């Protein structure tokens, strides 16, 4: 049967380890995928970690220049949470060099793209095989979210672009039913961009605190409601979530425009909290490293800077990188609330490192009702490898 | 229960990718089998990629001389789609030098070659287990399809050889249920040349597309009735799709005989759409490099070259081969209808590398009633390996 | 349905070999996790062997200094008992330094204690998510059983500590259902000390044999009702059965008190027979070498040291360490009683020996109603290695 | 449910390849457990290979004085027919350097011998745990089939020897029901010896065709009946099928005594058809190479030497060694008849090659009622290894 998944958002206090795989430190010796872009989706049975591959495997030759982000190697797999993205325990989901995947009670939706820059093809798979199609609709790299999408009572969501990484792009929003896309709309948000959206189901709707790679070092926020009408703009707090960033001291908050000069950015998330919210973010303001997640009273709803809670998840001496949502399935955790959970994705290699390579390792989080103290998980691989 | 099978081949308009292995790539650093004519089937839960092994591994000594095409060492096995044909994800399925494998909604049933040339045989498996054998009949190199078999409702079926590879040869049709062999035909085929047949369902019949390594450089075809009653002949589109094959500018469609002088082969597919086609081959009309699928007007019942669509899915700088047919199960598609699916063998090492050993990748397309853009999902290993 | 595990305690002779998974010396070519504080635990259906890791692979580097026992790459897995901790067959369980499992029945629960020594957390999982959680009380590395877990009709118990590994220190024991803790209690032991507890079900109540490192060369049990209400204090026998500890001459038993002024020790374990005892223990009295399993007449009871059975399973030429219980699900044994088991680990490495790294190997063994013959299962593995 | 196994054996013309898993080729680069005394036995749903390894992987340094034949280290596992004995698919059954396995239907039975020589211990496992336990009971080496037990309507059977390796020694017929000893038989064996029985069942009887390791160079055959009454004897056949041996124009056959003054010998087979006999045997007389198959009219009965049918499994330029019986389940081949099948062990390395290791790999062949053609389905590997 399909999960309902209507139930609000657990209001937690802290979040616990779920799991650390080592992917890295063991493709030391062993047979490791080389990945990045990992995320964790749920069934009602068991949660998994996806990840893109280069087609390649740590300490090989294959594994060189594996920072491109695209190729027609890159292929999305996955393995059951907390196990390394080893060849011997993966299975194959989707031709893809950017993904998202989701689970409804019944079987797993992905969504792999793969193809051209200027004519990529997104394929949708259900149950192990392919079922419907989006094409490139502007021409300029395709892309999703790069961490899990959403399925509420039987329809899974998910969000898109296509378009510069810089200036204005273009975004929809998808909505499937076993595998077949049954609508889909278009995000009218000029001045504004949406890059690889954390999303997570809270109350019968779909929120998503995505990535401005145009001008936000606050990111943007869209709920979706079952019939794809919606509501953008950018998380309220007084303080900015992306990398890079400037100081919170140099941040006013803005819950419509993107604010501050800086025009990269990082796939981070967010978790709606009553009318506050937990945010994560890298402890750096200008690398991507260190993890933190910070609650803000009333940072969902307002320009508000009142922080409640701090846990470090990797501190600022070690790399970090990704991070997305995700909601542990009632019938798993037995709560009455859904669980809300993310995983950091830990980058070694270049650009960063000398290394002839680029991986990442992750740990996760979830939930619970109780203060978790600091500390650092951190990959703790060591390089270079016999490279 | 039964997979019915009985609906017709799906009218596609483009097909999308469904898996890449990366088998080679990763075989430079991992534990995988050396392989070649590497094939997919599915079954009513999920789609396997069945493959002949060398008995040895890719970067081991033992993969030395693995161009000959037999030996007693030569296996049959599977993986799911899209995983690489490494060792511990493997499933044993039979003793073969030439294979063909489908399931029939219950079971699944093998065909495994082996023997010696002059009296080989082939075992027939069934859940699992042998349960009937076909001895070579003529004495000369008994083989079979190294693509899937076809089984509707209930009985499979599968298309043989036995005798030269250049002059007359015998061919026969063979019908099973539940692995005991329960009917055969002889094909009459006097001055063609039938093997390496790619078969899939079609309005309650088998349809194949075969190689004719006589004087063929177009394909043979036949339709194949539940009575074993049946129609064999050519690929009517007047255009060649066989390598190696003279220009298509030089070349009159034949619906009745083969055309071209051209002695040779590679395994190739095609699916009938109506009274069109959809035809594979090798952009090179001499090297089994590249690989294209084109969809010809009429090409399936008329000697016509009117192209209506193209599509590249590995461009002509790269090395291709081999390349079969299946269909998708309606109890994973969900379509009413049966979507046609291929892959493409991607061939590297000898002969045309320098390396002593050879192997193969494979990339898997499907249906889809999208115009997929053209792109090459070439196999990317690079040669030599620590050889 | 829940495992009732009301039974009590199979009376055995001796115990025969169950596995013997040869971790280490297989490791020297293959993909091994190195590991440390293994042990078993079953379900209905089958019986795991949890472990440790370092997140490192033995013979590589990061299997450095593996010797400190905490690090946020530890983390808790399992795999089938007899296998080895190969990367390929394992499941992660929970990130932990320190661990504890068992099965109710329905689903395996887990707990895994990680985070900094002043502040550490102990997350519990069901069913393969985190449900709840539980903080250091006392702040200084709050630890728990490195052994199976106990589950009586649905409820699962174990026992944790927090504070010094010399003076006194804080002990308490939890309870729980389907992963969600139900009460807990603090264990009042002035002047004694409680770690790693070895526990085991015996006529409805939980029974553990445990480690005191403060002054206790004798070992701590403590009887536990399903009620929270409990009994604690030191195995009768006039015999010793810690490791450093005196002669057994030199040993007169206690029942209510700690002997002999050795303030280290190593997790061991002991089942009751009636009012007599089996006891475990390394034959040297100083080292972690050899292994041996004594019965005691009366020695639950009295400070008997009347001996009437004794079995070695690792001679005092070869290393040997930790050991602990666990049970055999009637429902895999058939008996009306509960099957007795034990493993044992066989550490490898430093500080004994002159390698880079320290792992282990395990043996299990279990009940039987016969006198088996003494022997040595030992590790095996040649030291040392390609280091 | 319970597998009857109450049918008679089939009536075969020859035997076809069920599988071959080239375990040494492989092994090469693999990680392939070093094994010896591999057997198959089956489940109604599917066969596995049994094998005894010594705790260490091929091209290591751990597979050394690999020749002794026991050892503390000596472990029985398995796999799926065809499936190398590989450390990642490979299930763990009993610590043993003897065994024997079986499955009555509902779950599978081991029996795994270790320990010391003069006090070795019998460890029945049933549904993944032990169950019982038989020791020692002449203090020489107890020790069991190394092939498939017999399961008759629920209980099982096998056979076991204990005594010296010449002169006279102890045999024993136990039957179990469940895992739980339910009857034992000893036989009067006077003159006669009896090892390594391969054993199969047939119209509701065991019989078994054993290894004379004493003096004779013809095979002890014994037909239990359910009661444990049982016939004991020697292959009629005036041909013998032992290694060494004399020729077959030098032996007179015998239903009643051994004949041949060879003293040592090798595990091998034969199945009854009617009154005649299928008997395997190494090519050599003198050595363990090469594999044939020959049918003996009236050879069960009859001091007979008209040959029937005869075919080559392994030619006599190839390594052979020990081959066991086994019969397909009717719930897997369809058939009212037992399908009887067998496999072939090839050994490689020490005694006759060199290297520092002793190891083998099988094929394994099934009833069918044709005949097939002789070949060679030898090992293949290239010696020595990287040693
Ligand atoms: C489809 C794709 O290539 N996505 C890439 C993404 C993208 O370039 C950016 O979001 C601007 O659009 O950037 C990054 C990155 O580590 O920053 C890695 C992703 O693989
Ligand atoms: C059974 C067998 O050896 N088949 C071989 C096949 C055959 O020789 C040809 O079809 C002429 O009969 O050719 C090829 C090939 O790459 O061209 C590989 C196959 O393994
Ligand atoms: C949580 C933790 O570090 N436990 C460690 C334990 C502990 O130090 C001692 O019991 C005193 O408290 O000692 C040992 C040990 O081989 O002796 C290894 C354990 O990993
Ligand atoms: C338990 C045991 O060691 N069996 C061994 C067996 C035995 O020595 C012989 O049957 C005389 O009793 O011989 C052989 C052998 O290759 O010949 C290998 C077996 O492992």
């Amino acid at each position: 049967t399909y999960m309902n998944n209507t139930e609000a958002i657990c209001d937690a206090k802290g979040f616990a380890p779920f799991s650390k795989d080592n992917g890295i430190r063991i493709g030391s010796r062993g047979h490791i995928f080389v990945i990045r872009e990992p995320f964790v989706s749920c069934s009602p049975i068991e949660c998994r970690t996806f990840f893109l591959t280069q087609g390649s495997l740590l300490n090989d030759k294959h594994s060189n220049g594996t920072v491109k982000d695209r190729s027609p190697f890159r292929t999305l797999m996955s393995v059951e949470v907390g196990q390394s993205p080893n060849v011997y325990q993966a299975r194959f989901e989707a031709v893809a060099w950017s993904a998202t995947a989701c689970h409804d009670g019944k079987k797993w939706m992905t969504v792999g793209v793969t193809g051209p820059d200027s004519k990529a093809v997104a394929v949708i798979h259900y149950g192990g095989v392919p079922t419907d199609v989006v094409n490139s609709w502007a021409g300029d790299i395709l892309r999703t979210q790069e961490s899990s999408c959403t399925c509420i009572q039987g329809d899974c969501y998910w969000v898109m672009t296509d378009g510069p990484a810089n200036r204005q792009a273009q975004y929809r929003i998808y909505k499937a039913n076993q595998g077949r896309i049954i609508g889909q709309t278009d995000i009218s948000f000029n001045g504004g961009h949406i890059e690889e959206c954390s999303c997570y189901p809270n109350d019968g709707k779909v929120e998503c605190v995505c990535r401005d790679g145009w001008t936000g070092t606050n990111r943007p926020v869209l709920v979706i409601s079952p019939d794809l009408s919606y509501r953008v703009g950018y998380l309220c707090a007084g303080i900015p979530s992306d990398t890079p960033r400037g100081e919170d001291t140099q941040f006013t908050g803005s819950c419509t425009s993107p604010m501050g000069n800086q025009g990269y950015g990082v796939k981070g998330f967010g978790f709606r909290q009553g009318t506050d919210v937990w945010m994560g973010r890298t402890i750096s303001r200008t690398s991507r490293s260190g993890f933190e997640i910070l609650r803000i009273k009333n940072g969902w709803t307002q320009t508000s800077k009142e922080q409640i809670r701090k846990q470090v998840v990797v501190d600022n001496l070690n790399w970090s990188g990704y991070s997305g949502s995700f909601t542990l399935p009632v019938e798993l955790s037995g709560k009455d609330c859904l669980v809300p959970c993310f995983w950091v994705e830990m980058i070694r290699g270049k650009p960063e490192e000398k290394t002839i390579w680029t991986s990442s390792s992750s740990i996760v989080m979830c939930g619970v009702d109780y203060e978790v103290a600091d500390w650092s998980w951190h990959d703790g691989a060591i390089l270079p490898f016999d490279i």
